[PDB]
């Protein structure tokens, strides 16, 4: 009976669209007075989409339960497994039953089951289900208190008819949860199962990507069951029972071994790479704070001096030296949101339309910085259907949405003289090789995790360098520490051999970095530097 | 019960075509009596498309309840939501009652969901419905007193035997409002919601682009909910609910968060570029009246002398120097429609015909001016289908229908030549890089909402920007904001480790000092090898 209880801290990381929600829902149905006096029209249909397992689900049960109202569930299975009449006459009768018993919210969950697209119906029963159902949304009252809300997998998949203006016109979007929806839901999940001392569910919530509330749900079972094997592997005895938590080992155990299902879909979150972290590249610092922060964090001085901010800007350098950190860093600073897609990416969701769904869901988000990794692949000059639809994207996208596309390209000679039109994406700003202090700055973020040792010092790495691009400096820093776990297993076998300095080798010190930078080259020629620098007059 | 007082006051941006409407139906049902005697045949149906939350659905409503007549509704998705045989009862009912409550107005609202396309049906209930839709309307007597009106997407999704001379001749096309329909939306959906004094209803239209009569609605609700969560989150004291009124920082909210649902939509407009604006350029304004104002100024002079003019024209020249503000302007000189295609936009629409739709729609526009820039996406000398289409619609397109096609391109030798024959694109007109004259329109016309300080001489800059392109003075221009901006943002954090240590703007305008640091860097873009490469392409071709 806990369906009763549902509220909205049982929901997990949806905090954002459940505060949307509620004020969507809730005041309207709890105050109505207000509404109606100011003159509001409270939603008739919100239609949720996102990924399976999110949680969207029980966010219609949590809201009409915490605003009183009645609840009415339609699943869409469940209709359509009944014969031709039936299926109608539990539509009319849901609408009725919603109506008489106002204030009260309809729950379609599976709506792309009731009215898929039209291509795909095939029938007459179904089509008539679909126009039953217009019919009924048509048929609700402008001032009756029903507010059906619904849920599908991709909006796209509903009938398009359904999406007109008086049907379902306000869309929310249950995407991934970040690390704090990830801890929120491991916290929901974890309120019955005994949890050991040692557990820091907020590591467990950080490591684990591509996680929704299912996923996570299934993870906690994998850990309670690894927990039982431990502790019945060996041994039913009621003392065993009571001394039965889930402990860390098993969370990290039912992580490594857990496969989920939102690895593939997109991320929308505002990084956390600060600029005092990136170190140098002050022009670049300049640049990009004139082109990005300005604009969101000062509007009202680009109203005053009547200037549309230039929303497009491409990354041009030799590869390996942290474009995607600075896009990241740029959108911290004016806490944007940011979405980054890989060329490999677009191209085989295209060969699996999809570029207006990123550019759209940019819009959804606050302002953001839609970065796009390598746009040679795109833009090299079946990918003349990508490049037109981008140009025409960005060629519809108002500049005053607050919508950044920075896009990034080891070659930029090749990149289609079109996208660089005025407009477009006509903001080249150079990236060169790290400098002293952002070497500093790569070589502490590569060993940020790594015990050195105190006699390494990474400012004599950074200067002896002068010169590597940023890759070489993570290849330096990956040799060295192989040598350390090189020198610490053999004499873990030689400790071994010899049972026929606990810890002989802690820490990584001076003598693994000088053999590893022994073997380091170049990976920049420095024909390919002159030639980066003469591509802003070539063009 | 507002049904029944729905008028043409409550509807939005259609002035145009419900005054066409209104002599349609309106003046038949009314005065039958002088239709008859002359001889006029009132239309039997009126199929109204454009795309979604125009109004459309309240235009039949409205012509109904002001002329008196009776207004019977049909609903696609409520005729198909029913049995087979109640379906079909349910359409003849529709008409049998009309002709009994003559003169009556039947209004089918998803015409499209009755008669899809025939390819579409894969039924056979289905296809009895369209069959009998058409009985009816095949039925009407000529003297019934009753006209059938219908909503529809876009017409080529109805079935085409609907389309024919007896069942839907007439079609009016409900689009994109335009900037007073904007307003006149703006105005009628706000006149429940209170609004505070400072709200400028004219500002939000002019900036509501790509909006859409529903859509305005959401802005309204949008902002007024906007001024619950401000004074909401500040606090239900009867007081404070008499001093909810919507201000306009509400509606600029809303308007940012806004996402119209009719930005790809089409807009057909006459333009505001006065020539006066365009400065110079005065080679090409003579050829350009030449050849779209006296044709449609004086068509008296051309049937007097015999000549029918030339409807094409295109338009070749240095990239970034106007070549689309040229077209507007001698638009707006003329008061004609301007409608103006993209190269990307018609390839993407190609991949997901619409060739045809672009000038069928210029045809149903008043004398209209088709801009297609860059036609060298199109024209390149896949795309080969569209070019044929292109090809054919302008030698299929009667020159007395006065619509003119204009083609702007940056490389006009890649052109194929079947355009430039005689035929359809005969005028080639070289725009230049802007003179004297024109770059100090530029510079104005981009300082226009930017306080400039009195220091700064516009014309010197022009002087001064002897070769420079259209863009090139736009980028000056944006350089000297970009760095005034900075100059007021530093100044700004100064003034604030000063007000913790203890000229209310420091930089209200763009001193000459901005101007004076952006020309440094400034560079011509058009080469001077380039300007002689256009120069020789008259001769060339
Ligand atoms: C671990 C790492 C690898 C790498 C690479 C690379 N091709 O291996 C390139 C650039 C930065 C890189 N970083 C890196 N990673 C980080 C930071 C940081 N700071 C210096 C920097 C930043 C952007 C840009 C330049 C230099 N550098 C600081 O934020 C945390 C992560
Ligand atoms: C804002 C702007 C950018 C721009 C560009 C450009 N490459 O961005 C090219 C030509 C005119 C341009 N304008 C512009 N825009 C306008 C005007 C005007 N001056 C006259 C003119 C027109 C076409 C041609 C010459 C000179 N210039 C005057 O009418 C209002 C709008």
């Amino acid at each position: 009976e806990k369906l009763n209880e549902i509220g909205y801290d049982d929901i997990g990381g949806c905090r954002k669209q459940l505060a949307q929600i509620k004020e969507m829902v809730e005041l309207p149905l709890r105050h109505p007075q207000l509404f109606k006096a100011i003159g509001v029209k409270p939603p008739r249909g919100i239609l949720l989409y996102g990924p399976p397992g999110t949680g969207k689900t029980l966010v219609a049960r949590a809201v009409a339960n915490e605003s009183g109202s009645f609840f009415f569930l339609i699943n869409g299975p469940e209709i359509m497994s009944k014969l031709a009449g039936e299926s109608e006459s539990n539509l009319r009768k849901a609408f009725e039953e919603a109506e008489k018993n106002a204030p009260a919210i309809i729950f379609i969950d599976e709506l792309d089951a009731i009215a898929p697209k039209r291509e795909k119906t095939h029938g007459e029963v179904e089509r008539r289900i679909v126009s039953q159902l217009l019919t009924l949304m048509d048929g609700l009252k402008q001032r009756s208190h029903v507010i059906v809300m619904a849920a599908t997998n991709r909006p796209n998949s509903v009938d398009p008819a359904l999406r007109r203006f008086g049907r379902f016109d306000r869309e929310i979007e249950i995407g991934i949860p970040d690390s704090i929806g990830r801890l929120e839901i491991l916290r929901i999940h974890t309120r019955n199962i005994r949890l050991a001392e040692d557990v820091e569910l907020e590591k467990i919530a950080n490591e684990a990507h591509g996680h929704v509330g299912a996923d996570l749900a299934s993870l906690c079972s994998e850990a309670a069951l690894q927990q039982i094997r431990n502790k019945m592997n060996l041994i039913i005895d009621a003392e065993v029972l009571n001394s039965l938590a889930v402990t860390m080992d098993d969370f990290r155990w039912a992580l490594g071994k857990s496969n989920p299902s939102a690895l593939r879909e997109t991320t929308v979150e505002v990084p956390n790479v600060t600029w005092d972290d990136i170190g140098g590249l002050e022009n670049v610092k300049r640049e990009l704070q004139e082109l990005v922060q300005y604009p969101v964090e000062h509007p009202d001085k680009f109203l005053k001096f009547g200037m549309t901010p230039s929303k497009g800007v491409l990354f041009y350098g030799p590869p390996g030296c942290g474009k995607t950190l600075l896009a990241k860093a740029i959108a911290n600073e004016c806490q944007a949101n940011f979405i980054s897609i890989k060329g490999p990416e677009l191209l085989t969701m295209w060969f699996g339309a999809n570029v207006r769904d990123i550019f759209d869901k940019a819009r959804q988000a606050a302002p953001c910085v839609l970065f796009f990794d390598e746009l040679d692949s795109i833009a090299k000059a079946a990918a003349d259907r990508v490049i037109n639809q981008l140009l025409t994207e960005m060629d519809g996208m108002s500049a005053k949405k607050n919508v950044f596309i920075i896009g990034a390209t080891n070659r930029p000679d090749i990149i289609d003289g079109a996208i660089l039109r005025p407009g477009r994406l006509d903001q080249l700003i150079y990236i060169p090789l790290p400098d002293e202090a952002s070497r500093v700055n790569i070589l502490k973020a590569n060993l940020r995790k790594s015990p050195i040792a105190r006699d390494v010092d990474i400012n004599f790495l950074a200067k002896a360098t002068q010169g590597f691009s940023g890759a070489d400096l993570t290849e330096i820093c990956q040799r060295a520490c192989k040598q350390a776990i090189r020198e610490s297993i053999e004499a873990e076998i030689r400790a071994e051999s010899e049972k026929k300095d606990f810890d002989p080798v802690p820490e990584i010190t001076r003598r693994h970095f000088e053999e590893a930078m022994r073997f380091a080259r170049r990976s920049v020629t420095e024909n390919d530097v002159r030639k980066y620098e003469m591509f802003a007059q070539t063009l």
